[PDB]
């Protein structure tokens, strides 16, 4: 009887970087289909398809008479939670970011490309916008990055202080999304904190989201236990020391804790908490980026000021680049060009007026 | 020894969207009796049944032979929840409500049908009543459609606001089930609540159904944890950021949360779960409305009200053809040429005169 | 069909002492490259990489191409913990020392050989730093290891005790490097204890880090339980009976109970607490030693000072060849040699100058 | 391919009393190497080494290439657990004391034993300390064997009660090693208690090592549930009703609780629970007895005041071959030859009068 | 290769009525050996162990060669709990009795027989002291199993109520263990109860032992829930309808609770718990049964007032054949004419005499 290649299913899984069982069962079974008579592969809506389509169909078919697919998955997500552990330990943090950043790169191609559905002008709009929520922002994205890659001990947090609609969120959802990583919840008390601070296992950086404090009903801000529990927690915060996290059914992981932010509204930070965190950067909300952003209703519609990849079309705008790993300047050459066709320095600059004078980015 | 098609069996559960092994299980055992001499053969009481009992009678046969039941089952049901994976991650969402579609007219083409029970007389006495409940009804149906399936980012939940028999739960529910997707308790409190918020993992919408305030026992109002929680689920409702839901022996889900609908009494709304919500309904209890149904019997008895059945015949009445996605425009003029038969403007007309009157719609 | 030697893949385990199935997944999968045509072969990053490359070549490849890899490493796993068990019974708490140590060596030989990238006379200025902590440090160490391995009952406890930023944590941190072993949080309340000791299971050595006690608000010190838990763990802290230790999954292990350090800050500690302690070292924030370190960036982002290779450093620096066990002798030779061609008495006198005039320690 | 017995680990495990899966994968792991180049053969430091090295060493071979290495030792684990269930109900409890006498003699004749490391002198001094510990010690600890050999309903528990480093705690611990049995936690609230007093399954006797009372902190005794929770437990501590145990993935054992000790502080022991207590030692700390250890370090850096073999060492010296049951009495007759060649009943004498005036036991 | 009849483990299981894995295993693995050469053979000790030695002995031997022992005796002790829900269900209670009856019987025919140990007389001197806790006392014994063998609605629990050493607690374990069941623990808080009355599945009989009331600190009472929670079980107390019991890894049952007693101290009972006992027997400590017991130790050392073939042995001598099933008619008259060796009516009346006047019982 046929026989599936889990070598082959585990490859496709490596190449996706697939960290789930039910969806890499999924994708691997809709390579079953005839590429010469599929819908899929002519439309080329998505890359994980009709690249490894011809790859995988005959495996895909032997897949489709398999008695054992979950297995099959299980040992291919595995293998893949397998690759980040040596990477964890033997990669620098450096060609973690490369990784994180050709990732990025490869859904962008996709979706810009001529069997995309995205405007690549919205995108180059979203980077105004966030270039105007703080000066010198190429740069506060440029030194948020080397601080998280070079992860130096007690100055590896920045906390992003300010009240609702400020743009602290957004933006370190864009970095949490350009880095690679996970959100916590430390609001929850001591009790069942262990299980959450363990969704930091093997993630290049985390963010503490909306980290609430005591004694501010009267500022109209919601109590938590998030700003104590930090406190508390001053061992993750300055990674000099290695830490047990826990998750179900594993046995507890041994690592220093990741770096990252902390979100958190207009609350009195406790003395000892404000040390351990090197930068801390103040947004205030601002009319003419509100009015902005409600003229340019495409900007939410697709989510592009909390994407990773509108961080990087910042940075592939504004650095030269020598800014960027050797192992992406022919990739970054290339964007340079097309963003180049489609916008200029001039044009970049009426965008950002626009935005100050709270009109439609794009006129 | 006999060998049967785990790939058939997935088949068929593919085909009828089944996420329970134990119906699954049931339902392909009863195709081990003969069509010729089978009762649910000929009577075409299911689709599930008579149009799948050629296709798996054979396999069925085998089946019943079969040591390990369970487990084909438990692929089938997993191959039908990895097909929502890559559903949610590579189909559009207007895709994933023409599926919900099919699916309703499917059931509906079965039940009015020459071997159904249903009276489509008394489904379109169900609309009369329904387009009476609030003005513009199939426009603020449709309006709730295009919120949903656009997905924009707080610009995606409604609040139905009102005391009980208004019709707030009966319309959450007709649309819950127009769209598909599942209802939510938050009254739990914060501990018991991430079991519950990952009920929402791959649906299409959710309704948090009869959310609680505090300090309303002087208006008859029962207290309830509800409130202040949709307040700490900011990043679920504003659906920006992606959110990491938790379930029984699964790796955690990271996804937007869905959008939908939160009921609750007259409790007063805070402030800043008051700008999460886009629009607000207000439903006020009408004694016609009442009246008309108390002597509109078969409404009640046989759930015509809670039905997506019944906002689809709706959308088929009200809407053209082209109001519709391309892929169901056939559907839709038979539905059409149908309930022509039936009904006409002016007799619906008199069904709506009737429930202003509060006498039985139909005479 | 090709077997895989689960024999091999033990073996390997066994060498590198590993106590992670992911990670020797994940380890074993990057030796089925060809070692001719290898990347990390020829650059020689990792130990475990081309000493063992060779050696599970072939077996790798075959590995590659199982359906059962998790269970292979767990067997693996489990026999390094049964070599642990075995160890902790039947091997001298000197064996333990001279294991750990020849571990250390391994990372030091590996990091500063001509394939390594780590600076040696960085390593040699936390050494200088370290040793201008205390008095008579490389004989506060050298009594600390005397203490550990006799393990003498009511004499295995030392306590670190100062504000924070004092030395206390980077060097229990540095010790627990030293000898292999755990850090605990005792602040938990006593129903989650439990399983927080379960974690010094066949560990040589554990450290109570920051341990809290209570009314102490008002020399803005955090409330915790750690200090009354101390009073209640007696049998844990004198190690003159075995005690019940729990952890997932596992039978109950019974042993006594590893000895080690406890930190905490300025609280008061209760009398019968006080007498479970042989020695109280204090610590005070010294401004030379923390403007030393502003200046000597290095030690920081490399982690020196927290390092068990920085204390083994010191020892190889301080202490004669007789001062080791006879089984490192021939190791310890060579890294005087290569000590000795890096650094003179008068240069590293020099270095606690610099140290103590609050200057970069190397010039 | 070649086959392990399991029926030869089985043996092992039997021969050992091995009640852990991990030891029992270790212990038969290192008999693998060849005996006539091995060095733990040779060395003849573990009984269970060299004498089962021959029996088990081409099988430990085989056992070396198993796929199922757990499985194995998992079934010899519960053969011992199996036989100590069919012991409980079917050995009298005299033979159940013989065979922890004969355990502990097997340790001893390996120690002092001219391949061991112990020294006998320093044991005999320890039997001198505890001989002066109470009047007629050697009678005291004979009537605490009879009285948990006959078992009689009622008159079971001994309390030993007094201060912190009085003596209770470690001749507690020393008759809870001659006996064989496990120590027990009562202090934890009723709730979790029941997993606590499940680990009593098959012992032979318990101890319940420092329970706690209430309004004591004017004594300076901590707080605790202990002495409560001991009154509850009316129906464990008499013995004249089974009673039904709980632990961890196994159907709950019914037995009459074993009978042992119940240690504490000075605490006020309320009516009820005193009447439970046949016996009440007074414990009290003496000056030349804390003196005399502090002068005879080798007692606590070797753990001999807690040994059970101390105690088998004094019943060896004090008593004829006839207090023995006839099944050791060959093992008795060898051990008082040996004990005559290194003590006699006059430097006995001297080393008692050594204790008395708080001078090192040993000149 | 040699195959064990998992048919014959099964048929050994069910003749000794073996619930406990382990002791299976443990007992199964004891016919491995000889029964020419065997030592428990010949001394004729377990009924369980000559009898079935020859039937057992070759398959004994195959099974000390499994790889499989565990599942063997899993699905022999499953059979076990298998047999018991179809009695419960099948069998009438009077059959249930003549079981429990025939099982005593056999371990009576043991110990008095020329192979046991126990002494006759000494049993027939716990009937005196047993006879003269109350009167009428082979009346009341007949009463208790009409009243549990019928178990009629309402009329089916007794209370014994008494201070602590009055009888009711050895009376009501003796009973217990005559019509076989389990002893419950309903002081727990509501919550952890449910797993407690889980514990009465399949039982003929449960013992409420000692039920705590609160208000009665004053009388020297401890506080307890059981008293409360006995008015919650109002369903389980009465039996007129079925209730749905819970126990681990098991569907929940459903059936009649069983009846049985309540035992408490002289706690005041609330007029709706008082109404569910069709019985109530006031106890009180009478000097001469204390001083009785004193002066016959033999009763507390063997455990016999506790012993339900103790209420047997009184049966025997008080009741005639016909009292008892006709299915142990034969059984009834050997134990007559055995106990007419030993004991007369005027001897008896002079043991009854001894109790009276507080002397040992057997002069
Ligand atoms: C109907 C409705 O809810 N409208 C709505 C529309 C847009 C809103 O703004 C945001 C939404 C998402 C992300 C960022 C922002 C802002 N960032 C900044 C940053 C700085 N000064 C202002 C803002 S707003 C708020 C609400
Ligand atoms: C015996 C009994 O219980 N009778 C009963 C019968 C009908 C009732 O109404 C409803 C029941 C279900 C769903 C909707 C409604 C209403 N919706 C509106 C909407 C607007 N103004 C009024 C109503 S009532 C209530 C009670
Ligand atoms: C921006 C920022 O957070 N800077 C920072 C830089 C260095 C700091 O010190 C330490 C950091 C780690 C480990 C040890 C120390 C010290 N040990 C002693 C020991 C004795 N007297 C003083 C010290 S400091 C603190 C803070
Ligand atoms: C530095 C340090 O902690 N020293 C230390 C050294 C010895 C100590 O004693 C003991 C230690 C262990 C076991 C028993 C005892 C005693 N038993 C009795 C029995 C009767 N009267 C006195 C004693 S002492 C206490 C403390
Ligand atoms: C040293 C010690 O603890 N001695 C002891 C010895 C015997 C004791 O009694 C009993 C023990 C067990 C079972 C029953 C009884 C009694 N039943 C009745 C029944 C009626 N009036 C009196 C009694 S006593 C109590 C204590
Ligand atoms: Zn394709
Ligand atoms: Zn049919
Ligand atoms: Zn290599
Ligand atoms: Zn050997
Ligand atoms: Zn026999």
């Amino acid at each position: 009887t046929k026989q599936v290649s889990w070598k082959l299913v585990t490859q496709y899984a490596l190449d996706t970087k697939c960290e789930d069982v039910f969806l890499l069962m999924g994708m691997y079974l809709n390579f079953q289909e005839a590429p010469a008579a599929c819908a899929a592969c002519a439309a080329a809506d998505q890359p994980n398809h009709f690249n490894h389509h011809e790859k995988h169909y005959y495996n895909a078919q032997i897949f489709a008479d398999s008695k054992n697919q979950k297995s099959i998955c299980q040992q291919a997500v595995d293998t893949v939670a397998a690759k980040q552990r040596v990477d964890s330990l033997h990669m620098t943090r450096e060609e973690m970011l490369v990784e994180r950043f050709n990732f990025l790169l490869d859904k962008m191609d996709l979706i810009f490309g001529a069997h995309g559905n995205a405007v690549l002008e919205q995108y180059m709009a979203g980077v105004a916008w966030i270039h105007c929520l703080l000066p010198q922002m190429d740069t506060v994205i440029y030194e948020f990055l080397k601080c998280i890659v070079l992860n130096i001990p007690k100055k590896r947090y920045w906390l992003f202080k300010g009240p609702i609609d400020s743009g602290k969120t957004t933006l370190a959802a864009a970095l949490l999304d350009l880095c690679g990583g996970k959100s916590l919840n430390v609001n929850m008390p001591l009790e069942r904190l262990n299980f959450e601070l363990g969704v930091g296992i093997d993630q290049f950086m985390v963010v503490f989201e909306d980290v609430k404090g005591t004694g501010a009903e009267s500022r109209d801000l919601p109590s938590g236990h998030g700003i104590s529990n930090l406190d508390c927690l001053r061992d993750y915060l300055d990674g000099s020391v290695k830490v047990n996290l826990e998750r179900k059914h594993q046995n507890k992981r041994t690592q220093v804790f990741p770096p990252g932010i902390v979100t958190m509204n207009e609350y009195s930070v406790p003395r000892t908490l404000q040390a351990r965190f090197v930068r801390q950067i103040d947004f205030r909300p601002k009319a003419y980026l509100r009015k902005s952003l409600s003229c340019s209703e495409y900007l939410l519609e697709k989510r592009i000021l909390q994407s990773g990849m509108t961080l990087l079309l910042l940075l592939i705008w504004f650095r030269p680049v020598a800014d960027f790993a050797a192992a992406i300047h022919e990739r970054i050459v290339q964007w340079k060009e097309r963003l180049d066709l489609e916008i200029s320095m001039y044009t970049f600059s009426t965008m950002k007026a626009n935005v100050g004078m709270g009109a439609p980015i794009l006129d």
